[PDB]
């Protein structure tokens, strides 16, 4: 037999790991990383799939689809699809009331439902596993936000059988997450867990109370459009307003140069994660002048003060909800690529009186593998 993967299927980025030996592992890439992004592209000769569409957003706008998680199980008619689509730069059809993404392939005009597209991004985590284990992998447990519906869950199953996955079960995120710091043991007593996600386009703040092995969420609350996105953007506007100062030009129009910038940005942000200050450096930006300049962290924090801060609101509506107060929440776990800014995890904690902070796993990586622990099991070989 082969083993069975948990896979975290991401808004943005992707993850997949595997249980064995008793010691999970989280699986890199062809390029190496641990997460890929949640990408897909079409050209004139072919489909790219994760970090190669990525790799090319800027050059095919179009026809490079993202977002299919917010689509998934969805209705055209729905609000959501309605207000979301007005972002996409890739086309949405209706088609008997179900939203269709409509690109170009290899000149020809072709439309897929969003379970398509995520299973295009499920075939390359499955090919990822297999690379690495050297024996097709079949078996599969993926995971879901706590909020998702049965439509939305069915499509999520579904993506994965087009993919060649035999779905085991669908698990919540905050539930994954927690299983992988092994919150789950039964320690004869009720234990409350705050699952803090705060990932690249989305998030998402959990309440669970477990007793005896059973999880129970008991609260939900955040932001579907607050993520790392969203500080990329501040350093951007930031940096568009610098260029416009040294070289008294607006390069906004230019969709590619900004695309470029915030390529840049992203990159510039996760270093500040461990490091204080970084730099920017952008061959030929705007027409032939080349843009190098650096960022500081102290920087970083002032240009998204409002946002990071704005962060707690729904740390406290998903207290109320859940009746419950700071001092009763027994373990805080970070999830999502995000947190692992440090004023996000200061604030944090000294929202929380100063309580520790479970976060020894790489935060982007936590769900997936939980949900590889939760495979093992669920197969026997655990
Ligand atoms: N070191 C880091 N510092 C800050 N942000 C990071 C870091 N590493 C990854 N990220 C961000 O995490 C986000 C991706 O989060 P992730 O949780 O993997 O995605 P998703 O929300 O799709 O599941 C992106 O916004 C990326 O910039
Ligand atoms: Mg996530
Ligand atoms: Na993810
Ligand atoms: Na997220």
């Amino acid at each position: 037999k082969g083993p069975a993967v948990g896979i975290d299927l991401g808004t943005t980025y992707s993850c997949v790991g595997v249980f064995q030996h008793g010691k999970v592992e989280i699986i890199a890439n062809d390029q190496g990383n641990r997460t890929t992004p949640s990408y897909v592209a079409f050209t004139d000769t072919e489909r790219l799939i994760g970090d190669a569409a990525k790799n090319q957003v800027a050059m095919n706008p179009t026809n490079t689809v993202f977002d299919a998680k917010r689509l998934i199980g969805r209705r055209f008619d729905d609000a959501v699809v309605q207000s979301d689509m007005k972002h996409w730069p890739f086309m949405v059809v209706n088609d008997a009331g179900r939203p269709k993404v409509q690109v170009e392939y290899k000149g020809e005009t072709k439309s897929f439902y969003p379970e398509e597209v995520s299973s295009m991004v499920l075939t390359k985590m499955k090919e990822i596993a297999e690379a690495y284990l050297g024996k097709t992998v079949t078996n599969a447990v993926v995971t879901v936000p706590a909020y998702f519906n049965d439509s939305q869950r069915q499509a999520t199953k579904d993506a994965g059988t087009i993919a060649g996955l035999n779905v085991l079960r669908i698990i919540n995120e905050p539930t994954a997450a927690a299983i992988a710091y092994g919150l789950d043991k039964k320690v004869g007593a009720e234990r409350n867990v705050l699952i803090f996600d705060l990932g690249g386009g989305t998030f998402d703040v959990s309440i669970l109370t477990i007793e005896d092995g059973i999880f129970e969420v008991k609260s939900t609350a955040g932001d579907t459009h607050l993520g790392g996105e969203d500080f990329d953007n501040r350093m951007v506007n930031h940096f568009i307003a610098e260029f416009k100062r040294k070289h008294k030009k607006d390069i906004s129009e230019n969709k590619r140069a900004v695309r470029r910038l915030r390529t840049a940005c992203e990159r510039a942000k996760r270093t500040l994660s461990s490091s204080t200050q970084a730099s920017i450096e952008i061959d030929s930006l705007y027409e032939g002048i080349d843009f190098y300049t650096s960022i500081t962290r102290a920087r970083f924090e002032e240009l998204n003060a409002d946002l990071f801060r704005g962060t707690l609101d729904p740390v406290e509506k998903a207290l109320r909800d859940a009746k419950l107060d700071k001092s009763q929440i027994h373990d805080i776990v970070l999830v999502g690529g995000s947190t692992r800014i440090p004023k996000i995890q200061k604030l944090l904690q000294d929202f929380f009186n100063g309580k520790e902070l479970n976060k020894s796993i790489n935060p982007d990586e936590a769900v997936a593998y939980g949900a590889a622990v939760q495979a093992a099991i669920l197969s026997g070989d655990k």
